[PDB]
């Protein structure tokens, strides 16, 4: 019943079906671990197939307060209110929640995305206009008997996956679940203790990996890195892939790379290993990312004699973001109750006949430095 309740298009986010209001209005809502506002289109927009019509809901209540939310990509404004909300292919509950009714936006909605709103699944501390605006998942836990946990299985033109609310579906992963502590309940903030490119350590003070935070964000496409880590990573991947030479704009996300259909040279690209802080002192585990994840395919029938890709690793001035291209092929458990994040290899794991994505541990370390930036 909850398995395969997510759809999407590549680079455009993953969405679940929801209803808002009485009687219920059906909307597709992008799943975002990287924010904390539930918001839906509530006025006509060229890219919106449908929108929330507050005048048709008897349960709607205006809070008489505006809100503005700018993200890394896009922004919107609107009006706070509350209403009844359900998730048809989720738990069978109806909850009264805070809803921002988007009445104006800029570069937020995406042409042909199939979604009309966003579900911020992070904590109150980053909610706008402030932490008194109770996020949806908190409302759900408080009002129903749903356990304080959800899991995401994102799979890689159209895509799919599963959001499991209130527990863990063993059928969605193989091997062991490894847990990294949530350092601070605002974003799902975690700590990276080491980065290797094709087995070779980037040899940087580990605080750099976390300048000025590291988050797990289903609402952001790319792996985003602080400039210093980004520069060092690109150098290493360039070196590893030097059998071919790409335009500088490729590495900067300004240009596709294309190969004749079926001939993508996966093997010239390295594996990236991210080591996450363990639940025990100086211990860690690693998740390993194949180029099939960080070279994001760009579907376009005009270019379809070729397979074409964008480099899905980019530079950040606000810390590390482990985005959807990193999450895909892992089963990720947001165990809010025990303040930790679990990673396991998922049922839709990425792999060819030579290499596979993995979650492996434990790794131990002599160095007693705390890797947290602040
Ligand atoms: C298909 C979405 N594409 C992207 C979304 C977002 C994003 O801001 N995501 C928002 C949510 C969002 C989802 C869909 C459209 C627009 C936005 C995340 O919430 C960002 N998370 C961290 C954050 C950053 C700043 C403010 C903030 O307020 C809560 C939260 C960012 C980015 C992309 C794709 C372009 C390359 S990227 O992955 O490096 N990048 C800049």
């Amino acid at each position: 019943e909850m398995v395969d309740n997510l759809r999407g298009k590549s680079g455009q986010g993953y969405y679940v079906e929801m209803t808002v209001g009485s009687p219920p209005q059906t909307l597709n809502i992008l799943v975002d671990t990287g924010s904390s506002n539930f918001a839906v289109g509530a006025a006509p927009h060229p890219f919106l197939h449908r929108y929330y019509q507050r005048q048709l809901s008897s349960t709607y209540r205006d809070l008489r307060k505006g809100v503005y939310v700018p993200y890394t990509q896009g922004k919107w404004e609107g009006e706070l209110g509350t209403d009844l909300v359900s998730i048809p292919h989720g738990p069978q509950v109806t909850v009264r929640a805070n809803i921002a009714a988007i009445t104006e936006s800029d570069k937020f909605f995406i042409q042909g995305s199939n979604w009309e709103g966003i579900l911020g699944l992070a904590y109150a501390e980053i909610a706008r206009p402030d932490d008194s605006l109770e996020p949806f998942f908190d409302s759900l836990v408080k009002q129903t008997h749903v356990p304080n946990l959800f899991s995401l299985q994102l799979c890689g033109a159209s895509v799919g996956g599963s959001m499991i609310i209130g527990g863990i579906d063993h059928s969605l992963y193989t091997g062991s679940l490894w847990y990294t502590p949530i350092r601070r309940e605002w974003y799902y903030e975690v700590i990276i203790v080491r980065v290797e490119i094709n087995g070779q350590d980037l040899k940087m003070d580990c605080k750099e990996y976390n300048y000025d935070k590291s988050i797990v964000d289903s609402g952001t496409t790319n792996l985003r890195l602080p400039k210093k880590v980004f520069e060092a990573a690109v150098k290493s991947i360039k070196a590893a892939s030097s059998t071919e030479k790409f335009p500088d704009g490729f590495w900067l996300g300004e240009q596709l790379v294309c190969w004749q259909a079926g001939t993508t040279p996966w093997n010239i690209f390295p594996v990236i290993s991210l080591y996450l802080m363990g639940e025990v002192t100086q211990q860690s585990f690693r998740i390993t990312i194949l180029p099939q994840q960080y070279l994001r395919p760009v579907e376009d029938v005009a270019t379809s004699q070729d397979d074409c890709y964008k480099f899905a690793i980019s530079q950040s001035s606000t810390g590390t973001v482990m985005g959807a291209v990193i999450m895909e092929g892992f089963y990720v458990v947001f165990d809010r109750a025990r303040k930790r994040i679990g990673f396991a290899v998922s049922a839709c794991h990425v792999h060819d006949e030579f290499r596979t994505a993995a979650v492996e541990g434990p790794f131990v370390t002599l160095d007693m430095e705390d890797c947290g930036y602040n």
